[PDB]
């Protein structure tokens, strides 16, 4: 038998696109493999449709919308712009068609519409994963480098999140057009923090990854957490081999080996590189085929886009949709049918070594998260006769330039404990002074932020300096 | 005059066809971007300008031509508030804010901790009901004196 569907797709070119994505091929081959099965599709075939539209004109969406009504189709996809899909929702609640959703755009309370189905993960549950993991780590400093205003919309509950725990957060924006944020990364290196949350694309992820190794903050101290999922198609090994702390995310049960076999089939037919919407496409073919298996027969009729022929069986078929809750590629796929939206899903928490971003844990909405010889940098103050210049026509490098009392003290300590050292200079020319802002300087702030290894000077031992770091006992009194 | 339903862009499509069947020169926008941004798509698509009065979101690659808003600029409004509070020289603050739109309205004030030294609380009504009186009990526990108020 033959049935009929439709498909219209946003592009840069509109009609003049002559290249396919991975996802159009996944569409075609998913049709191929459902025609391969006999448990699935025993006695029916289907005619597909692919239409290619531009970016940012819903008038064409309206055009090819009611042209696809003039043919009369049932596969109602989601264009990458929102109000496209909102006009879709207007007609497909008017003439009552099920619209497939895969991303988020804004849903008001004014949305009291009915005929819409999503498979995109919900940000309240993602924020639950955020809060579960951050209080599994119990940090109190935080910083965000977000994408834009829309990302603030997406995690305003994280901006709300200071109202239940006293972790302190920094709100920081990327430069919106230039990829060279390295001056703003120097602003970050004036901030000098350790753990930042990020909303970014995988393109932005690789960009700031390249820049973070380029800016020298590729340090094992720092632990970074992100939003996206698809960094596995790019070049990562020079970055992780400095031993940096990182944790990642995945939702697809690759550990289910048939799923990995599907990835390897892809790898033949294409890093097994698949967009997550193509797994959603896979299971979209699956859910359309199984609701084709559930219901009795019907007609994909041609109706008139000037007429008002709202469909008869649309409520019935929407209920046929609403019966379905699933065991799928990312696990159990069940919907809070009060919301009727993609709300129940799990995480594949992976964390980074020098070796790799290896699997470490799992998140769920009900449970939550389920699981010497080194040259010492001697920064000193030139003090008489304690730390003074050795001066001769002989050329001196590092430690041979200096002389005085504490030089011999350091040499005696080196003869005790066996260490080498490099003598450097003080940053300002003081013992070290705290501002009324609270800003220490000198060797004090040099050792608090650990710019050097050790400090040697006639250090005034104050009542407030022990409140900063640990003193030793006074060798001189 | 196009008197239609709340949030009915297919009805707006009908009325768009009706307006070309009538034929005018000036377009006067309604208050829903679901509707009126698609209307702007039509207006720039067949070369007619368009009147806009509120604020709605308009991205970069959103690249239509035939439109002029007559709302002010949210960033300029936020900077006016910055000029007020810098004429006031405060530290303690707390925002009451309406909805998701307030973030757009004051992400500058979310960025203002980065550029100014300020102290503020992140406080919305649970918008479905009108009762916020226990949250006002939190406010009286907070006993704040200088609060931002975004609502209708």
């Amino acid at each position: 038998h033959v049935i009929r569907i439709g498909g219209i797709f946003e592009y840069a070119d509109g009609p003049n696109a002559q290249v396919m994505n991975a996802e159009e091929h996944a569409f075609r081959f998913s049709a191929n493999i459902i025609n391969r099965n006999r448990t699935l599709l025993p006695n029916t075939t289907l005619t597909y449709d692919i239409q290619r539209i531009h970016f940012h004109d819903s008038f064409e969406a309206t055009k090819k919308a009611c042209d696809q009504l003039a043919l009369g189709v049932v596969a109602i996809f989601g264009p990458s712009q929102g109000s496209t899909t909102n006009a879709v929702q207007s007609i497909c609640n008017a003439l009552e068609v099920p619209h497939i959703q895969l991303r988020w755009k804004h849903h008001p309370l004014d949305n009291k519409d009915t005929f819409y189905v999503n498979l995109y993960p919900d940000y309240a549950s993602l924020s639950h994963a955020i809060l579960d993991l951050v209080q599994s780590l119990k940090w109190r400093s935080a910083t965000v480098v977000y994408d834009d205003s829309t990302g603030l919309i997406r995690l305003q509950e994280l901006i709300m999140a200071p109202s239940r725990y006293n972790i302190r957060l920094k709100i920081r924006q990327l430069p919106i057009d230039s990829d060279d944020s390295r001056p703003l990364l120097k602003e970050m290196k004036r901030g000098r923090e350790f753990r930042i949350i990020f909303d970014c694309s995988h393109t932005m992820a690789a960009q700031i990854l390249k820049q973070a190794m380029a800016m020298g903050m590729m340090t094992e101290y720092y632990h970074f957490i992100f939003t996206t999922l698809d960094l596995y198609a790019l070049d990562l090994e020079p970055y992780r081999y400095s031993g940096v702390n990182l944790t990642g995310f995945r939702i697809l049960n690759v550990d289910n080996p048939h799923v990995s076999a599907i990835v390897e089939k892809w790898s033949m037919e294409r890093d097994g590189v698949m967009m997550t919407d193509a797994a959603l496409l896979y299971d979209a073919v699956h859910i359309v085929s199984v609701t084709y298996q559930r219901a009795p027969q019907m007609t994909v009729n041609s109706l008139q886009c000037h007429r008002h022929k709202a469909w008869r069986f649309g409520g019935r078929f929407m209920n046929f949709i609403k019966e379905a809750q699933w065991e799928g590629l990312t696990g159990r796929i069940v919907f809070n049918k009060t919301s009727g939206l993609r709300t129940d899903f799990d995480l594949d928490i992976i964390s980074l070594k020098e070796d790799g971003l290896e699997k470490v844990g799992v998140w769920s909405p009900a449970d939550g998260l389920n699981i010497t010889n080194r040259s010492l940098i001697v920064t000193t103050l030139l003090e008489e006769p304690f730390v003074m210049f050795r001066k001769s026509d002989r050329t001196l490098y590092g430690n041979d330039r200096f002389e005085g009392y504490c030089i011999d003290l350091l040499k005696e300590l080196a003869h005790i404990l066996g260490f080498s050292y490099e003598i450097r200079l003080v940053e300002d020319g003081k013992y070290g002074a705290q501002d009324d802002k609270g800003q220490w300087n000198g060797m004090v702030k040099e050792l608090i932020d650990h710019k050097a290894d050790l400090a040697v000077a006639p250090l005034t031992i104050t009542h407030v300096r022990e409140k900063a770091i640990d003193f030793s006992k006074p060798f001189m009194t």
